[PDB]
């Protein structure tokens, strides 16, 4: 992909970025698309337009689509999926 720069851009190496709005992130083995990273990282996830405040989305296939998470915790949003993923406040 290329481009993208969460306040500096530190995509591990196999991450993905097209048009999201991260900030002070790094991401690792993930995709993301419209997430609003606020200073966290990933490690094997596939989130998209979702808000998360400091949350380790690590996971062997972590999926996320529209989730207002805050501190490694998902919010009561009927748009999020909460299925094979999890956060631990990275």
């Amino acid at each position: 992909d290329g481009s993208c720069t969460n306040t500096n851009s530190q995509l591990s190496a196999n991450s993905k970025c097209e048009k999201s709005t991260l900030t002070n992130c790094y991401v690792d083995k993930s995709e993301v698309y419209g997430t609003t990273c606020t200073g966290s990282r990933f490690d094997g996830v596939t989130i998209t337009t979702s808000t998360s405040t400091g949350s380790r989305i690590s996971g062997p296939g972590c999926k996320i689509s529209t989730c207002i998470i805050t501190g490694g915790v998902p919010a009561p949003s009927a748009a999020c999926k909460i299925s094979g993923c999890t956060f631990s406040a990275n």
